[PDB]
């Protein structure tokens, strides 16, 4: 044929369906499963109304007639198949007529048989009939002339052949083709492809694109016409090596992790040193590459956030180099470090140590600056790593990828890094399993939000909402809080760690500090809303806040006041995402009160929300901000990528040996841990 | 025919001329095509005519079943 | 899982005897299937679960081969080694 990838499938003008004998009959062959059939006819009427050309081949009429009689077969099986199929042919035709006409489309029964394709005069005749039909916006239903019949799939195939149709859809019961029988390890559902199988080869040999989907899957056509990876697609085009489809990537990375596992002593250290050197040495190439790709982005003019962050300057590269050198020098004893040293009994020395995670997969928008940072994180953390940016930066990404592939090639030399470009269909990517461990989204709310909504059955580091909170107490210095909140909002107001809210003691409404901070926000041009209690408070004041759990990002900050400490606490727990908060006051009693009561990921006392940077904590280079309730809170450095592993070196010990029989007792003496 | 069958005799109609059914049933697309441009009309008429026979015969309770040769 | 060498010392036989002593329905690994005449019956699937007195047994050439088989089938749950080389 001509079509090669599912991408090309929005561009086929002539289609042929062939429903399978199992998708329409109910689970008796003694009636009709209807819902599926209805879905099918609706999809088909749609693709036709679009303007594509379709010729259904409905198999399995026998069930219709078998049900329709249901009485004479009864009275004959006590006094005594094809005929039932003939009568069912009639009835089924009518039914299709009713349903299709309910979309206004008209249809016309057509009967054929395999011999009718073999003689050539009948080939002429039938093709003339079909052309005359299709020319008239009619969707002929093509059954076999059962009458002349001793599963009608070869029929559809060679039909498309004579028609030389764009794509043959072949619905069925099975989802697709596997590598091997399903009762077998390695039943790799072979989506593309280099009985039904034969006939598919055949039709391909006739220059025809074939696809085999699953009937029970909804919107299967509308699905498959989009290019979505479903069913089984067939073409030997075999254009490029395209080294990994998606997964041999993953296994490789696993292998590379196993590799670098045995290269701790200055090995990964010298390696990331090498990476920093390659960064500071060959920047001309990558600089021009980004300049080029940025020019390419300019004509697109996507988003000033994007159109600003995809930028890069040799100053940024110097920043990255010093960060990487830092990571190097301080990433000395992160892996393999033991955490416990204990003896249960003589020659029973348990110890628990540090080990990598496995197959990390980053996701982020066009920001090539992060790429080498997270790569250094991976390599210093000795675990594998995948990547997926966005659309832009792609060439820059490749340049950085080559640089880092060199950097790792020096020692260990194994490419436990990859890149999944060419629109890998993120949802399908996360649909994988058994390989990837930590989705590390990095772009912004949207990105991470779309992820959390799409991600299922896979750990997803990171947060999605930046609703912080700032409480002010009655015994807090006024100008102190003034400058504090001033900065808290007006340092990078589009940050995640931002105070999209500000809560104040009820008492301090008297000192007009509320007015003072309104003045300040005005000074900074901050569109402020008001809290319901605040709404009650003044005459008309600032407008009412839309919703307390809303997000601004821009120069906006809801403000509300409550009576007591505890009331504030409750409001926080009610609305706060447990992300970040701070208190300002001079009482340490209340201070501790807050400290404990709070349950945010991180809480402060007279500091700024903009402190949540990890690097600011001397926590090395951060990787993300996690709000999940496990293993990680907010600023996650490298140790958020290290799990443990119990090891145990006995000599001759056994389980029942520590029972009453063997003189084996318990010590649990906490040895001095290394 | 329904009468002679209900009597107990055995009958197998051979209805000629389906073309007219389909020709009438379209009556619009043939119209719009004869300004911009037969068997197919007979196919669609075959379908419709079958239905019609079904309705009418079943009104005597007898059932029928299309057969093509 | 057992080293390939120790098939020679008939310790495989010894442990089959022991499992019999304890009444353990043992299967065999594909390589083990190849190994002997007919021996115990072939294991259905390597990633199966027994719970009762059953234990598949298989032998591989090398340390690393064993490691790979583990990673391939082991649920990373629990394992032990017995040897005298550190
Ligand atoms: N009736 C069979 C083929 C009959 C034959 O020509 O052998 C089919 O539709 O698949």
């Amino acid at each position: 044929p001509t079509f090669t990838e599912r991408s090309q499938l929005k561009y086929a003008r002539r289609l042929v369906v062939k429903l399978g004998s199992a998708v329409i009959t109910r689970e008796d062959n003694h009636g009709l499963a209807l819902g599926r059939l209805a879905s099918i006819v609706e999809q088909v009427a749609e693709c036709h109304l679009e303007g594509r050309e379709v010729m259904m081949v409905t198999s399995g009429a026998v069930a219709f007639g078998k049900q329709k009689l249901a009485q004479e077969l009864l009275m004959s099986l006590s006094m005594r198949p094809r005929a039932a199929a003939a009568v069912g042919q009639s009835g089924l035709m009518s039914l299709y007529d009713a349903m299709f006409a309910q979309y206004g489309v008209k249809i016309a029964q057509v009967l054929v048989t395999k011999p009718d394709f073999y003689n050539e005069e009948t080939r002429n005749n039938l093709f003339c009939t079909l052309s005359e039909l299709i020319s008239l916006n009619i969707v002929p239903i093509i059954n076999t002339n059962d009458a002349v019949s001793p599963d009608n799939d070869s029929l559809s195939a060679m039909l498309a052949a004579e028609v030389q149709a764009d794509l043959l859809i072949l619905m069925s019961d099975v989802d697709g083709i596997y590598n091997k029988p399903p009762w077998e390890d390695g039943a790799k559902l072979m989506h593309t492809y280099t009985s039904k199988v034969k006939a598919a080869t055949w039709a391909l040999d006739r220059g025809v694109s074939v696809v085999i989907c699953n009937g029970m899957q909804e919107k299967a056509i509308k699905t498959i016409i989009g290019g979505r990876k479903v069913g089984t697609f067939f073409t030997e085009a075999t254009e490029s090596a395209n080294a990994v489809p998606v997964e041999v990537m993953a296994e490789n990375a696993r292998t590379g992790s196993r590799q670098m596992q045995a290269l701790t002593p200055a090995q990964r250290a010298s390696a990331v040193n090498t990476l920093a050197d390659l960064l500071v040495s060959r920047e001309k190439f990558i600089l021009d590459a980004n300049a080029k790709d940025l020019a390419e982005a300019q004509k697109s003019g996507l988003a000033k956030p994007l159109l600003s962050r995809l930028s890069l300057n040799p100053a940024k590269l110097k920043n990255l180099s010093v960060g990487l050198k830092q990571i190097a020098e301080d990433s000395h004893k992160n892996v393999g470090r033991v955490l416990r040293r204990t003896r249960l009994a003589d020659q029973l020395e348990l110890k628990q140590v540090t080990v990598p995670i496995g197959v990390l997969l980053v996701i982020f928008e066009s920001r090539p600056d992060s790429l080498p940072q997270v790569a250094a994180l991976a390599m210093a953390s000795a675990n594998g790593l995948l990547l997926k940016g966005g659309k832009e930066a792609a060439h820059s990404n490749k340049a950085l990828m080559e640089l880092v592939k060199e950097a790792l090639a020096t020692v260990g030399a194994e490419h436990a890094v990859s890149l999944v470009s060419t629109r890998e269909e993120i949802s399908d990517l996360l649909s994988m399993e058994n390989h990837i461990d930590l989705i590390i989204p990095r772009g912004s709310s949207d990105l991470v939000r779309s992820i959390q909504q799409q991600s299922l059955h896979i750990p997803v580091l990171g947060h999605a909402e930046g609703v912080c909170h700032v409480y002010i107490d009655r015994d807090a210095d006024l100008e102190k809080a003034l400058r504090i909140a001033r900065d808290a909002k007006c340092d990078y107001p589009a940050a995640c760690n931002a105070m999209e809210t500000l809560l104040i003691h009820e008492d301090l409404m008297s000192g007009a500090i509320f007015g003072d901070v309104c003045n300040m926000l005005k000074r900074e041009g901050v569109k402020i809303y008001a809290g319901p209690r605040l709404n009650q408070q003044l005459t008309f004041g600032p407008p009412a806040a839309k919703s307390l759990k809303h997000e601004y990002g821009a120069l906006e900050c809801c403000i509300e006041v409550v009576p007591s400490l505890d009331e504030a606490i409750n409001h926080i727990h009610t609305y706060g995402s447990s992300h970040t908060d701070v208190i300002v006051t001079e009482n340490d009693a209340a201070a501790r009160q807050f400290l404990g009561s709070v349950d945010s990921a991180c809480v402060f006392h007279n500091a700024s929300s903009r402190f949540a940077d990890g690097f600011r904590f001397g926590l090395g280079a951060e990787v993300g901000i996690s709000t999940a309730r496990i293993h990680a809170r907010g600023p996650v450095g490298v140790e958020g990528l290290l799990t443990t592993k119990w090891i145990l070196e006995g000599q001759d010990h056994a389980a029942a040996d520590f029972a009453e029989g063997g003189g084996r007792t318990w010590l649990h003496e906490t040895l001095p841990l290394d």
